[PDB]
RNA sequence: UGUGUUAUC
């Protein structure tokens, strides 16, 4: 801090005025100092005269180098955001030029700012607060090459993409959907901790749910086509994604969401059916298998149940079957518990059994009897395990 | 008995 602003204690004077700082030419020293920026931040929330605003506009968001220096600063980024807000609230003759400047500064350094822990906050608040037509121009400044992957998997920058998805119409960011849907990009992004969150947010925004009822029918058509293109790519890589440590959450999201029912069915047919025994023994995919049981339409659920009960040839020596393997497997046991709970819910009326012009209660009763008979026969071994005690208790509670 | 994301003074 400039000496003029310090007391005899070597500490920022109290009773300092905003205008003194603005007049001094020393704002940049205050804005990058914890105490100095705290003062500016409080000062700019109060009444400001036209000239005070003018000075703040010039000094904080008026020149490219200083704008970038504050935007990328741990303290300064807050002041930048405050001054952008004041700029947008001040409809004098300078309004247009100030916002165009801000758009040019950010666009010209878009990737660098998105990747920065602090400047990415400036980007997000600009996207949601600036006039929409100018915010759309920021989106246009996003890179279209390998840097876009870098942004999508970055701990900071992924939040910029999620903000774009939230507050900008789809036509402006449709290019991101197609970028992410490219096979090699999908693989990289979905297999990343942050990238997987970005893809789920995109899918959510492309879903025709109660949150999108305000779209025009033309916008719904745009959305439906983008969703269909993304789902095609996800479905093409379903097996790889379902078994992955992060992308399994995406596959689960799709399978679990009734508003994605047509895609849920594709996924189940494409990579789960005929692979249930194998996938139920996988750490990540076993959760996908549970979601499929829980949400499959009746005709597919029947195929799934039939696969577990009768889809596999028992061991040639021991006679162990798929149910035997799954009941005692470290991951498979949860899938069998899920099957049992579904059947108990159906027969007790906690789950609707009518669908497809028929009451399928008879099917659930059949599957339940098979599970009950197995659990009865194998009660001694099952009672050795928490999972087995749980199934025994589940069946006991049903009788009650 | 079994997995992640939700990030600044």
């Amino acid at each position: 801090l400039p000496t003029w602003s310090l007391d005899s204690n070597g500490e920022m004077r109290s009773r300092l005025s905003l205008s003194e700082v603005l007049d001094s030419g020393d704002l940049m020293k205050f804005a990058v100092d914890k105490t100095g920026c705290q003062f500016l931040e409080k000062a700019v929330k109060g009444s400001l005269t036209s000239y005070q605003k003018f000075q703040l506009f010039e000094q904080v968001i008026g020149r490219k180098d200083d704008f970038l220096k504050l935007s990328t600063n741990i303290f300064g980024n807050y002041l930048v955001q405050s001054v952008i807000g004041i700029s947008l609230a001040t409809n004098d003759d300078g309004y247009t030029k100030r916002q165009e400047k801000l758009k040019n500064f950010i666009s010209s350094q878009m990737t660098d700012m998105c990747l920065d822990k602090f400047a990415c906050r400036v980007i997000q608040s600009s996207l949601q607060n600036m006039d929409l037509s100018l915010a759309c121009k920021l989106v246009q400044a996003l890179p279209r090459d390998a840097r876009l992957i870098a942004i999508c998997v970055d701990q900071n920058a992924n939040h910029v993409i999620q903000k774009v998805v939230a507050v900008i119409p789809l036509k402006n960011w449709e290019f991101i959907v197609d970028f992410v849907a490219t096979p090699e990009h999908l693989r990289q992004i979905c297999s990343d901790k942050y990238g997987c969150r970005v893809v789920q947010t995109i899918i959510e925004k492309l879903t025709a749910d109660s949150m999108n009822v305000d779209l025009t029918s033309a916008a719904q058509n745009l959305r439906e086509r983008a969703l269909q293109r993304l789902m095609t790519s996800v479905t093409n890589r379903c097996q790889e994604l379902a078994t992955n440590e992060y992308a399994n959450y995406i596959i689960q999201h799709i399978v679990s969401n009734d508003d994605l029912a047509v895609y849920r069915e594709c996924i189940i047919e494409k990579c789960l059916m005929r692979n249930l025994l194998s996938l139920s023994q996988e750490k990540f995919a076993s959760h996908v298998v549970e979601k499929a049981f829980l949400h499959a339409p009746l005709e597919l659920l029947a195929e799934m149940m039939d696969e577990i009960f009768d889809g596999y040839i028992p061991h040639p020596d021991t006679g162990k079957d798929a149910l035997d393997i799954m009941m005692f497997h470290q991951f498979g046991n949860y899938v069998v518990q899920c099957m049992l709970t579904i059947c108990c819910d159906a027969v007790s009326g906690r789950r609707q059994t009518k669908e497809g012009g028929y009451d399928h209660a008879i099917s659930f009763q059949d599957w339940l009897k098979k599970l009950h008979s197995r659990v009865t026969k194998e009660r001694h071994r099952l009672s050795r395990f928490s999972s087995g005690k749980k199934m025994i208790e589940t069946l006991a509670n049903l009788r009650s």
